[PDB]
């Protein structure tokens, strides 16, 4: 492994690993922020004599193309010149292994062949920061024993060096004779001239062309001081002073020469323009363009008489082109031929030929477009996060808050609609608080009523997810918007509808020679064959539910769809693009037609499912410049053609071994995709799109991160990002295919391997990284069908991939079975080989170089610890002994071209400096990690509040979180945001690097609070309630003993190790019982199959359950709120609907809850938030459990009581005083008298589960809806409306257990008496009818087809007969899959589903009692 130093003339050294030719070379060190097209880039004649620092950290993914191949024009087929032009190459990471269809060899092999030196392993960002604003930074790549001095190659005539020595002819025989003056021309200049009918005579830089016959002249170049080419400047002068009026087109060096030849001056830029994201402005008509540039010399803006500036630089105000006021002479300083770079300025070549074809001294202005208008708005309605749709059900989207922010800045009055009263969106108090907020459902009735009342003239319907969109679309289509005179701001509804309907899209896109491949939903075999026939084979059939799924010909489609129609009514026929590269683009377009790509994402792995899961990386890694720029160009034409004014998302499928692509879809509303893109790049889409909808153009909006630059640009990422979904599963397995993606993680690295391993760890705390060793120490089965495990969906898929590599299955086979591009599989194999290396080493034999490298590819100290036989603490010690630590970098949007001084931060081992100072010494606030079941959006409310409490008292903050769906991860609302792991390791690194004053672990759910003790032992000041007490409060055995000592009752329990131990307890307290590794037991057999140390709690039936949410100070309760669950106490608990204040709890029970709490608070010395759960039966109060942290009910409680508990808690924790007089202390509570509050989940759905001692249908739930009402019954009906449901009125499906009949009959009659028609299955229906309760028989979904007297439930729900299902736990194992299906039908149809008898009762009573009655602008909130 040979090594070398890059040394700079300022003293700086960095050691690196040679992958080039192993020899020294000296030169000018430059940087370039263009991410793509390194093979094209390093053949740019412009780099002659220059050592190129690549901004992109991952170089060599595509190998090298065929470097000997010529086109029929005799130019290099794939390069921009005859060979490599850089003197040397500096990169962070070099891909040894490569994967492109055009690749013929490694980039290392190509560089050695060309005699060019290249070192990897150096900090290209530190270099950039050093080179930036320093005129000419000289340096050398030096190998030991090969010294070389510093030399400036720019003091010799580099134009001469790269210029053709003799005249060459290209496109011999064409009609239009173009003399091209070679000052370092790029091949694409030649290629684009010839394509437009030119015969191109390429002449030496000092050739005498003043007398040649020609139709047009072109001067194109790259390297060197334009001043040293004096002979050429003279020859141009002589043209200009002659009467020749043949069109003259200068590119880059052309601009410099042409300018010098007319009497202008050139300077060496102290800050050069080298990038693919360089913004220019056409002075003459105020149009903006994104350009590739590569020059460190510029033309002074004091031009001489006759000449005017044409293009100017938007970032730095330097000259970017010039024009003759009369004659057809012009120049651009940028490269319109790009290659690499954006294909946005090619029209300048058309312009050129037009100036030949006119030939009457026409001007440059004459053959382009000409000058042009914005909406006046006084009050905008913003539809916020809504309910669920009959399709894309399950989205959070609190980006309206950024929209509100945008509006306020333009003095636009704002009205926000969000039905959740405890929403993080409406928990803002500054520029992001709306002027007026309505807590109403997002439906046409309610938005119409808000319109009548508020009389807005603006609407934003594209920043509240799908439900909001459909609502404002519908409102447009009833003329409601036109009637009250409300504009749609941004993309129009016509445009939006064309994106939302597939057929309409397929038409609009056919208007510009773009094709979709229409998907067809079909109910028969012959219509499947018809659809297939229209699409063209191969094709994909997808069932609604659930090999995958593919038909190359009509034979197969029939066989497969025939199977499919024997289990369902409808299938979807689509074009098969499976195994193609999925790439997406985020695009922005303003009302002045400026258009920019902000981010791009490559799906790594779809995980064997459909959805919008997808392991994703940004930027894309495996595309060539050609492939990237084609798709970009296509995005921009589609987006222009749709008239997008705002953000768009456009997903492509790209054939993996060709340039064939197709457009999968377009979303002209904000999405998951667009949120990821904002956090990945630093570019605030939602905020910018809001400004755009007022009609403000991008160059007039500020780049919030940079400060100095505009939002009219394309970000440049000097890191890579990885995003992994968090699924709703909770166990690690190898069958089911309708899992929902309930959350996601994002991780930032400067190698793929670092990013990827962090992403893995963020996903779930018991995922160590990428290994073949399964979590929980489980072992691989010996019946293991490894091909299967790689093709079917599973929750240990990544482990299986790891195993397949480790078991020497080829990567080609893995690529074929997973569809994961082999480039990703190479990097994954590199991780597994490091682990093998490590396993053979120990604390002594392991070298600094091996450890450094392991950390640089994402190994945790824990992973290393398992290999070396150390513990984690010992491994950390070992590492710090060697001074191996990570580095704090900024995301700055521009790859360090301009410095950011906002603090959006990440931590990487691939660096040599930090990018910030550590003088703040602020208060750390740990975030919650990815949303999952149990842990939803409420802990984001808690974050915003705690952070705010610290901000408002002037305390410097440090925020840490890795959930990209969180409002709290906003660099504008804390001082330092680290977008980072919430592991012990990474939090120790940040806490100690910063020297944080303390750390708050209380306000982020379970992840940060489990770190209490480990943090405590590793030197962290944990604010509030001591981690020693947290350990005590959450050791069952210790907490139970404290409770006997305090004389506070609890249900008896016992940890057991044996079956006879278990059975003897259950006996001793009567059945039934509970379980853990929460599971139920009624009889001896469940117990029998689980451990093959289990905790056994006595179950109390018919019990109420109570949350006590509180704040302690020095052990005294200083705020509290008691809330009652609707549902009887049971295993379901963290998805219980809550009622505040209590409804059916004896007064003595309350006093006992209060007293128990006072005691618990004192026993554990609580100073901070905390929660306690209780069983209450009559007057018996039993404590269930105590969590020494904020609960999910904290926002609810706070917004109900008019007191921010998290704010009270934060103050207590930092020692700020808090006046107790108006807080809800135990002696003076706050009980609402005129209103009740309900907290319910936003979305709920069935899961078929899983361990299978019994097949069990469960409900799962996420999100929050919370409402006030006069009493609980109206609040519950408002909740129902607020989750997007219609209040039931026609009919009710009744599914109950046979044994539950006596207890249900009352409710059933009650429901029939309110005018509901009852449906049930035949046994139930009969029995209801038998008791004089009318009911219609229906059929179990299994038995559909076998009894035509009985209507199917799907028909009665399509009908509209059934608009509420009641489906209570049915332990009968025969009908479990049926009850799963009934539930599933209800949820996907969008009719309300009730699964608990108390919720059922609460509904029945509610309809008896009783949609614009219940809200009717009535007032609340104390
Ligand atoms: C190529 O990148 C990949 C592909 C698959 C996976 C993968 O196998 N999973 C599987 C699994 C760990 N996962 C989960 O959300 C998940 C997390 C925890 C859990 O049990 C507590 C179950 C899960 F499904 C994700 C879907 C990711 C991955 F982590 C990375
Ligand atoms: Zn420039």
């Amino acid at each position: 492994a040979q090594t070398a130093h890059i040394v700079l003339e300022d003293g700086t050294k960095m050691k690196g690993y040679s992958f080039g030719h192993p020899s020294s070379v000296a030169g000018e060190v430059v940087f370039n922020t263009g991410l793509g097209g390194y093979p094209e880039a390093i053949t740019d004649p412009a780099y002659k004599g220059q050592i190129l620092t690549m901004a992109n950290p991952i170089i060599g993914n595509g190998g090298a193309p065929d470097t000997t191949a010529l086109d029929e024009l005799g130019l290099s087929k794939y390069l921009e010149s005859n060979g490599i032009k850089v003197s040397g190459l500096l990169v962070l990471d070099y891909s040894k292994d490569y994967n492109h269809w055009l690749a013929t060899k490694s980039l290392g092999q190509w560089l050695q062949e060309e005699k060019v030196p290249a070192i990897y392993g150096v900090d290209t960002r530190m270099l950039t920061k050093i080179i930036r604003d320093k005129g000419t930074m000289l340096g050398k790549i030096e190998f030991e024993g090969q010294p070389v001095d510093f030399v400036d190659p720019n003091k010799q005539n580099l134009i001469a060096e790269v210029s053709t020595k003799d005249v060459k002819v290209y496109g011999k025989g064409n009609p239009t004779k173009v003399v091209a003056v070679d000052c370092g021309i790029k091949n694409n200049v030649i290629r684009l001239l010839v394509k437009r009918g030119a015969e191109v005579h390429l002449v030496p830089w000092n050739h005498d062309f003043t007398k040649m016959e020609y139709d047009g002249i072109l001067i194109a170049g790259g390297p060197g001081n334009p001043a040293l080419a004096e002979p050429l400047i003279q020859n141009v002068r002589k043209i200009l002073e002659s009467d020749r009026k043949e069109p003259l087109f200068g590119i880059s060096t052309g601009n410099l020469i042409t300018g010098l030849a007319a009497g202008a001056k050139t300077y060496k830029m102290s800050m050069a323009n080298r990038g693919q994201n360089q913004p220019v402005l056409n002075i003459t008509n105020k149009q903006a363009f994104i350009t590739a540039q590569n020059h460190g010399y510029a033309l002074d803006n004091t031009l001489p008489a006759g000449w005017k500036p044409l293009f100017v630089n938007v970032n730095d105000q330097t000259n970017e082109g010039i024009m003759h006021e009369s004659k057809p002479f012009f120049a651009v300083q940028f490269h319109p031929e790009v290659t690499p770079g954006p294909i946005d300025t090619e029209y300048l070549f058309d312009s050129f030929f037009s100036l030949i074809k006119k030939g009457k001294a026409t001007t440059i202005t004459s053959v382009l477009p000409k000058p042009a208008s914005r909406v006046e708005v006084s009050k905008v309605l913003i539809l916020g996060s809504g309910g669920l749709s009959i399709g894309q059900a399950g989205e959070f989207d609190y980006s309206g808050s950024q929209a509100v922010k945008a509006m306020k800045e333009e003095n636009v009055k704002t009205v926000l609609m969000n039905p959740n009263i405890a929403s993080v969106q409406t928990n803002e108090v500054g520029l992001k608080q709306a002027d007026t907020v309505y807590f109403l459902p997002i439906t046409p009735q309610f938005v119409t009523e808000v319109i009548k009342a508020e009389q807005p003239d603006g609407l934003i319907l594209g920043m509240g997810g799908q439900t909001a969109l459909n609502c404002g679309v519908e409102l447009f289509k009833r003329g409601v918007l036109k009637e009250y005179g409300v504009k749609v701001l941004g993309t129009s509804v016509e445009s939006i509808m064309a994106t939302e309907d597939r057929q309409l899209f397929s038409d609009k896109l056919n208007e510009i020679n773009e094709k979709i491949a229409p998907s067809f939903a079909v109910e028969s075999i012959e219509d499947a064959l018809k659809a297939a026939d229209t699409i063209g084979y191969p094709v994909m059939i997808r069932s609604a539910y659930a090999g995958s799924g593919i038909c190359p010909n009509r034979e197969t489609l029939m066989d497969l769809s025939t199977k499919a129609f024997a289990m369902t009514n409808q299938i979807l026929v689509e074009k098969s693009v499976t195994g193609w590269k999925e790439i997406e683009y985020e695009v922005v377009r303003d009302a002045d037609d400026n258009c920019v790509t902000v981010c791009n994402m490559e799906n790594v792995d779809a995980m064997g499912v459909h959805t919008g899961d997808s392991v994703v990386v940004a930027p894309a890694q495996t595309l060539s410049n050609a492939e990237f720029q084609m798709l970009r160009r296509t995005s921009i034409n589609v987006v222009r053609h749709l008239g997008i004014v705002g953000e768009c998302n456009i997903q492509f499928a790209l054939h993996p071994t060709s340039m064939e692509y197709c457009i999968i879809e377009v979303n002209a509303r904000l999405s998951r995709s667009s949120a990821l893109a904002s956090k990945a790049t630093g570019y605030p889409l939602a905020f910018i799109a809001a400004k755009i909808a007022l009609g403000i153009p991008l160059p007039e909006i500020k780049n919030v991160v940079s400060g100095k630059t505009s939002a009219c640009f394309e970000p440049s990422l000097d890191y890579m990002v990885t995003k992994i979904p968090r699924w709703d599963l909770d166990r690690f397995h190898g069958i089911g295919s309708s899992m929902k993606s309930v959350g996601e993680v994002m991780a930032i690295g400067r190698t793929f391997e670092e990013s990827f391993q962090k992403a893995l760890r963020m996903c779930h705390p018991s995922i160590e990284g990428f290994t073949p060793r399964l979590p929980m120490n489980k072992e691989w089965p010996s019946n293991l069908d490894l091909r299967k495990e790689l093709s079917e969906p599973s929750s240990t898929r990544i482990y299986a991939i790891a195993k397949a590599i480790d078991d020497n299955m080829s990567l080609d086979e893995i690529e074929k079975l997973t569809y994961i591009d082999k480039w990703f599989l190479y990097k994954m194999r590199d991780i597994l080989n490091m682990e093998k290396t490590l396993k053979g080493l120990n604390s002594e034999s392991m070298t600094e170089e091996t450890l450094k490298r392991a950390k640089e590819i994402g190994f945790s100290d824990k992973q290393i610890s398992k290999c070396l036989g150390l513990t984690e603490a010992q491994t950390r010690e070992l590492r710090l002994k060697k001074n191996i630590h990570p580095w704090v970098k900024q995301i700055d949007t521009l790859a360090a071209e301009y410095p950011s001084v906002t603090n959006y931060l990440y931590v990487t081992y691939n660096g040599q400096e930090h990018d910030v100072n550590f003088d703040d010494h602020g208060m750390m606030v740990l975030g919650c990690g990815p949303y999952h079941i149990g842990s939803s959006v409420e802990f984001d409310w808690c974050a915003v509040s705690s952070i705010r409490t610290l901000r408002q008292l002037g305390k410097k903050t440090v925020v840490v979180n890795c959930n990209p769906e969180t409002v709290s991860t906003d660099f504008d609302e804390c001082d330092k945001l680290y977008f980072e792991e919430l592991s012990l390791e990474r939090i120790l690194d940040i806490y100690h690097q910063e020297a944080c004053g303390g750390c708050i672990i209380s306000v982020g759910g379970q992840i940060p609070n489990n770190l209490a003790v480990p943090l405590y032992k590793n030197g962290v000041k944990i604010m509030g309630t001591s981690p020693l007490q947290i350990d005590r409060a959450e050791d069952r055995s210790i907490f139970s003993a404290v409770l006997d000592e305090l004389k506070v009752a609890q249900a008896p329990w016992k940890a057991v190790n044996t079956l006879n131990e278990a059975l003897e307890f259950a006996k001793s307290v009567d059945y039934p019982c509970l379980l853990r590794p929460m599971n139920v037991v009624f009889s001896e057999d469940e117990m029998k199959k689980f451990l093959e140390p289990v905790v056994l709690t006595k179950f109390v039936e018919g019990a109420r359950e109570v949350e006590m949410d509180a704040v302690g100070k020095d052990g005294r309760v200083i705020s509290h709120a008691i809330s009652e669950h609707v549902e009887d106490a049971g295993v379901h608990s963290g998805d219980a609907t809550l009622m505040l204040p209590t409804q059916t709890i004896s007064q003595g029970a309350i006093e006992k809850v209060k007293d128990a709490t006072r005691k618990i608070a004192k026993a554990f010395a609580i100073s901070g938030p905390f929660n306690v759960q209780f069983l209450v039966k009559g007057n018996d109060v039993l404590v269930i459990e105590c969590n020494l942290r904020a609960s999910r009910s904290f926002p609810f409680v706070s917004k109900t009581l008019g007191v921010d508990f998290i704010d009270v808690a934060t103050k207590v924790m930092i020692g700020e005083n808090v006046d107790e007089k108006h807080l809800p202390t135990l002696d003076h509570p706050i009980i609402p008298a005129d209103y009740v509050a309900i907290k319910a989940p936003m979305f709920s759905w069935p899961r078929l589960r899983d361990a299978d001692p019994i097949l069990r249908c469960e409900m799962a739930s996420t999100g929050e809806v919370a409402c006030f009402g006069e009493g609980i019954h109206t609040a519950f009906l408002k909740a129902m409306l607020s989750t997007g449901f219609k209040i039931p009125q026609k009919g009710i499906l009744i599914g109950i257990q046979q044994s539950f009949r006596p207890r249900f009959l009352g409710v059933a009659e009650q429901l029939h008496n309110e005018g509901f028609k009852l449906f049930a299955t035949e046994a139930t229906s009969d029995w209801l009818n038998a008791n004089n309760v009318p009911a219609t028989p229906v059929a179990w979904p299994s038995q559909e087809g076998q009894n035509p007297s009985l209507s199917s439930i799907r028909k009665l729900i399509r009908d509209g007969s059934i608009d509420l299902v009641i489906n209570l736990p049915n332990n009968n194992t025969k009908f479990v899959h049926d009850n799963y299906v009934i539930r599933r039908t209800a949820v996907d149809s969008g009719i309300p589903l009730l699964t608990n008898f108390q919720v059922t009762k609460l509904f029945a009573e509610a309809v008896q009692k009783s949609s614009k009655s219940l809200f009717h602008y009535r007032q609340y909130s104390a």
